């Protein structure tokens, strides 16, 4: 399926995927094998999708958080660097790509969230979250507003959500506890609500994502954004003469983001592996090929050793570091998929107004810890205990909400279902609409009764979990 003696690579479409065409071009010139860059719409589901039966690139670019799951799914070969190259790479960021014992990817930059501001505007940006408001009526009477960044992606929004408390999986005695759960605590809460109460003051629009930001920002209209080093070329291009600083405090505490570390792994399904590992260890992670990309959009403080120590000079680089410092590395566990998820809609859903915070972060805490409990009953104690035509029934009566053509209603298998029927009804909602899906089904009422005791079974375990 991929194809043999060239090397296809997938990155985001945020990053510098024109300056790693060029690091290609070279090692093309140097091996005659040809490198061909893609940046692939969703990529961090895209890949797993493909990955799975052997297809997609030879090489994977994310952050870091996404790889563990990746490993423990079989599709990343194990990385496994001489000595030498080994030490020319900062220890922790091959702690962040290192899962169940072995390296599952190389570690190339290390990202976290600043404050960028327009000087021109805003020559001294605010310290704490709380001086905001003011600022904005400040500058909307000059037609301009305080802040605009990504409401979207919870990643952008976790800086405050942590700042106070909140936290994703604890870290107890060498590992994540992956029950203990801390989007819904006090901390979580405080910070969520400013972040609503932001919008109900009209000082940000809940609509507003990565694009509109970054418009409105690089355009002047707006005083402040957070966002990452790769957004820095843009603004250079533009009018705007920026900084780059420490996120405001928030009730006194340090906004805290969550530290990605961009990585390369290798597709378990590539033949050019040896290929694979010659470019990304001794064409991209060489000072020449991360200048490459860095020139295109810049990366942060990159993994390089060697790099590294010509870039911290950089305030905006020491800015990102000191960002870093005060926040969290992401866990790898492949469980922060859930998380992702789970946060994600409960910060859409409580900046629309259609949940309060309480109720999106108390669902979302529960998700993140349970929603691999209840995917286990569906599938086990659901999908596994009735027959293909039972099956073939329910994928038919899902097909609306699911969104399954005649053919994916053919295909998808009940460990599939599962995945997109929790997807779509989110932890004990998918186990209620099985349910109600075979209340009347003759030959599956007996299923449909152990369900229900299933069901009771985990609402105390979960409640046993809480106190
Ligand atoms: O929003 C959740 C999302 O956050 C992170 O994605 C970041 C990424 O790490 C950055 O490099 C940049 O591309 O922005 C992304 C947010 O839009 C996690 O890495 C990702 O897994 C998670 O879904």
């Amino acid at each position: 399926k991929i194809e043999e003696g060239k090397l296809v690579i997938w990155i985001n479409g945020d990053k510098g995927y024109n300056g790693l065409a060029e690091v290609g071009k070279k090692f093309e010139k140097d091996t005659g094998i040809k490198v061909t860059v893609e940046h692939p719409d969703k990529l961090e589901e895209k890949f797993p999708q493909v990955a799975a039966t052997g297809d997609g690139p030879d090489i994977i670019f994310w952050a870091h958080d996404r790889f563990g799951g990746y490993a423990q799914s079989g599709l990343l070969a194990e990385i496994t660097p001489a000595a030498a190259f080994q030490d020319k790479l900062y220890p922790f960021t091959w702690d962040a790509v290192r899962y169940n014992g072995k390296l599952i990817a190389y570690p190339i930059a290390v990202e976290a969230l600043s404050l960028i501001y327009n000087k021109d505007l805003l020559p001294n940006p605010p310290k704490t979250w709380e001086e905001i408001p003011a600022l904005d009526k400040e500058l909307k009477a000059k037609g301009k507003s305080a802040l605009m960044f990504n409401l979207q992606e919870p990643y952008f929004t976790w800086p405050l959500i942590a700042a106070d408390g909140g936290y994703a999986f604890k870290y107890a005695a060498g590992k994540y506890d992956i029950k203990d759960v801390g989007v819904d605590n006090a901390g979580a809460k405080a910070g969520l609500t400013f972040l609503v109460d932001l919008i109900k003051n009209k000082h940000m629009n809940a609509d507003t994502d990565y694009s509109i930001a970054e418009a409105a920002f690089n355009k002047g209209e707006t005083a402040m954004t957070i966002n990452g080093p790769w957004a820095w070329s843009n603004i250079d291009t533009s009018a705007v003469n920026y900084g780059v600083t420490v996120l405001p405090t928030f009730k006194g505490q340090p906004s805290k983001p969550f530290v990605g570390v961009l990585s390369a792994g290798i597709n378990a399904a590539s033949p050019n592996k040896e290929l694979a590992k010659e470019f990304l260890e001794n064409y991209l992670l060489t000072d020449e090929g991360l200048e490459a990309v860095n020139k295109d959009k810049p990366l942060g403080a990159v993994a390089l050793k060697s790099y590294e120590e010509e870039l911290a000079k950089d305030p905006r680089i020491a800015a990102t570091m000191e960002n870093a410092q005060k926040g969290e590395i992401m866990p790898n566990i492949p469980q922060m998929s859930a998380f992702w998820y789970a946060v994600r809609t409960a910060v859409i859903n409580a900046a629309s107004g259609r949940q309060t915070v309480d109720a999106a972060l108390a669902a979302a805490q529960t998700n993140a810890a349970a929603a691999a409990e209840y995917k286990k009953i569906l599938l086990l104690k659901g999908f596994e205990l009735m027959d293909d035509y039972h099956f073939t029934s329910i994928k038919s009566l899902l097909a609306y909400d699911l969104g399954l053509t005649t053919k994916m209603q053919e295909e998808y298998n009940r460990i599939k279902i599962t995945d997109l029927m929790e997807k779509k009804f989110q932890g004990v909602a998918c186990l209620d609409k099985l349910i109600e899906l075979a209340k009347d089904m003759p030959s599956l009422k007996n299923l449909v009764n152990n369900l229900r005791k299933e069901k009771s079974k985990v609402a105390k375990k979960i409640k046993t979990q809480e106190k």
